[PDB]
């Protein structure tokens, strides 16, 4: 099994990597054949190239990402509450998702699902 | 597809029914063919009779429950952060899971999963 400490560390490193604008850092958390599903209910992005593309696009704006509560880690899975803040043309957005990671045997992430809706996107005006 | 309003209010009723020790009310939120998996990793209890006994058992001690952040609701799913507290034999325990609901076409919860580890169980 994965250890909860390893999963929690991966979640923390993922946030730090977002904050550092570190694309290779993020992508390396993932399995070769992982999936990102963003938002929940959309067609999952699949494989390294599509994952790299999703995060490359995500990082076009400077992000302030913040783990808002302790990570919840059990078996081969982790879930976490966080915020992602950004600003474009003088307009602030704070999104509050809850994300879910499944890990494989090697301790790599095999799926990401980002669960959030419109009521979780918060504007500055 | 379910409304985020509806999935959100269901999360509120759930928390309320836990606080109220209102067993019938927790159970009515779930579909006939729902399953509950608590903690993620265990064998899912399945169907109305097994779900009721799951709650009946948890409700042997009075539960103090509260959402610690906004609900997230999208597509047919909601996820929520919360603490659940109880007191037995002179010890207070606080657990902080994140739960995940899937809803069916008719607005009932057809799947629940409680995500928490040892580090989310707190002994004061
Ligand atoms: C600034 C601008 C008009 C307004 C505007 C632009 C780009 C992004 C924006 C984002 C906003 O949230 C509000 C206004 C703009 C244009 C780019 C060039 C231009 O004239
Ligand atoms: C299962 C639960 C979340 C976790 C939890 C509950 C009750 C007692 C518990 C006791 C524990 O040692 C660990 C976790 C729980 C809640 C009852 C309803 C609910 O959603």
């Amino acid at each position: 099994m994965n250890t909860p400490e390893h999963m929690t560390a991966v979640v923390q490193r993922y946030v730090a990597a977002l904050n550092a604008g570190d694309l290779d850092g993020i992508v390396a958390l993932f399995a070769d054949d992982a999936t990102v599903e963003h938002p929940v209910g959309s067609e999952p992005r699949s494989g390294t190239a599509a994952i790299r593309e999703f995060y490359a696009n995500s990082l076009k704006l400077p992000l302030a990402v913040e783990l808002t509560q302790e990570v919840r880690a059990v078996a081969n899975e982790a879930a976490f509450a966080f915020t992602v803040s950004f600003e474009y043309q003088g307009r602030k957005t704070v999104v509050a998702p809850i994300n879910h990671f499944r890990f494989n045997g090697a301790g790599k992430v095999v799926s990401m699902r980002a669960l959030f809706g419109e009521k979780n996107i918060h504007a500055g005006a």
